[PDB]
């Protein structure tokens, strides 16, 4: 079987890594494992900062990226939002001066006496 | 040397950190740390609370907060979208009456016998 | 009291679990306790999968998948700025093109001797 004493110690070194998953390591930073039944420490290379599935950050400061990039890309979006209402205002205003002026274009296509004198004479 | 108990009672206490780590901790929880080498509790205190790097919250509730922010983020983003398109569309749609009216606005803008009757009448 | 042994054993199950929460389970892994002082092991069945908070996934994989799904959805939100600055540009186009054809329409809304003589002629 395995002594008390080797059940403890496998605790404690499985403690440790968990730690280090979540707070972290970093080159330099000792190492454990359960070697003949005794922990056993070396130290953290660059390869094995490189072969953690978060390059060592650990779990804690990897939230703690993420609530940065969460809020900082909620504000672009935001901002997205409002220029897409921004635009919607102007392309209404601008759809309304078209039907206007198309109106206007339609409109503005728009393309005794003598015988007694006798008797006497005679003399 | 530290002793098997020691050991021990040390890696009990490393594990219960690291469960309050991933699992959060509230005001009035015990804190445990080793002193002389035994455990010792403490109640958390609100100064706890705000001192933890994720305000006691712990790891998987973070993370579940996340899973909500990603997801009604997403859909916020897929609205933008959907409205980027409609609003292309629209503007595609008065692109072409301008251009219409232009070419109407130019077209538009067009702007013996008489010796025998003596002898006779002699007598 | 509890012995050094249960300490230990029960630090070794406590390990184990925050274990199998940063990394992970599936169906057919082991889960642990304490039972009588002692570490009891059985069968994880898709109910337990189902019951974890993350469906088993454990930290580290949910993590990764939000860098994916943060990585991915930037993408998109770029890709939305970029069309936004266009439909802009467009716009903005559009808004000069429809105030001069409105000038134009306006513009185009355009709409002795003789004595002597007888006493001769006496002879």
């Amino acid at each position: 079987p395995p002594s008390t004493d080797e059940i403890a110690k496998a605790a404690l070194v499985g403690v440790y890594n968990n730690t280090q998953d979540i707070n972290g390591f970093k080159v330099g930073d000792t190492i454990y494992d359960i070697e003949n039944g005794q922990p056993k420490g070396r130290p953290a290379t660059e390869d094995d900062v490189k072969a953690d599935d978060f390059g060592g950050l650990g779990l804690k400061e990897v939230l703690a990226q993420h609530d940065q990039s969460l809020a900082d890309l909620t504000g672009t979006v935001e901002e997205n939002s409002e220029a897409l209402v921004k635009t919607a205002e102007v392309v209404n205003d601008i759809s309304a001066d078209v039907k206007a002026n198309t109106a206007a274009i339609r409109e503005n296509k728009a393309a005794t006496a003598n015988g007694l004198e006798t008797r006497l004479a005679d003399a």
